[PDB]
């Protein structure tokens, strides 16, 4: 809540995930070291759900639109959305998020870079 | 992250680059054995360079102002650009670029994740 507080102790914390691309909730089978440093949200609890865990009121409702477009299509998708903290605290995550393809070009995951990052840049 | 995401990566064959961020022209550091596979260049041939090498005349210039755009900024970057192998060969590479930054939100490297893709042009 205080302004002085949050950019002291500044947290620029870096996680990802790989989701399964074959399956329609394109569930987590791994996230990485940090995510509960990042989330508090453990690694081991989150397999096996989808990442919008993570959101909240505030997200932006157009990106996670395009999020969708991109999954379908096999490709990627870049963008800075607001999630949320088990807490329930908002942060801004740096989402990149890239198909896994195989030899020949099935989709068979997807990595999800996630930055945590302040509101504008 | 890094060392992990490497790891990840690496695991499913992907082809990727590292560069380092904090070095001027974004000089690779690592590039994954799919990168030969995907482009007829080696590791030992790439090491050392900006990944502009992948570049010809077909590339779109205004694409190339995006990504200069992002690695100033320490954002991420998501296209589809015309890039050519070390025979000549013309390809769609499906270029995802993500930061990786340390504790002081200092971006150190970005890591380029590439795939070859069909076309919708
Ligand atoms: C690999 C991967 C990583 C993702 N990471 C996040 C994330 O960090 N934050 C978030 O809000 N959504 C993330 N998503 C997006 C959601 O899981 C979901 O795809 C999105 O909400 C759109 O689908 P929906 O409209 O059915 O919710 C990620 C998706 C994938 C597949
Ligand atoms: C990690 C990373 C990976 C990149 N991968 C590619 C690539 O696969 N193909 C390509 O044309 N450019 C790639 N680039 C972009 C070019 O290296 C260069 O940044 C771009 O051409 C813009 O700079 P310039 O206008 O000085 O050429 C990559 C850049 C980074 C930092």
């Amino acid at each position: 809540v205080s302004e002085d507080l949050k950019d002291a102790l500044s947290t620029f914390q870096q996680t990802f995930v790989v989701s399964d691309a074959t399956k329609p909730d394109y569930p987590i089978m791994y996230a990485s070291a940090g995510f509960f440093n990042m989330t508090g949200y453990t690694s081991k609890e989150v397999v096996g759900r989808n990442c919008r865990f993570l959101q909240g009121s505030g997200t932006d409702a157009d990106e996670l639109a395009k999020i969708r477009e991109t999954l379908a299509a096999g490709n990627n998708y870049c963008g800075r959305i607001l999630n949320y903290k088990k807490d329930g605290t908002s942060f801004w995550n740096l989402l990149t998020i890239a198909p896994i393809k195989d030899e020949s070009g099935k989709v068979l995951k997807f990595i999800g870079m996630q930055v945590e990052v302040s509101k504008h840049t």
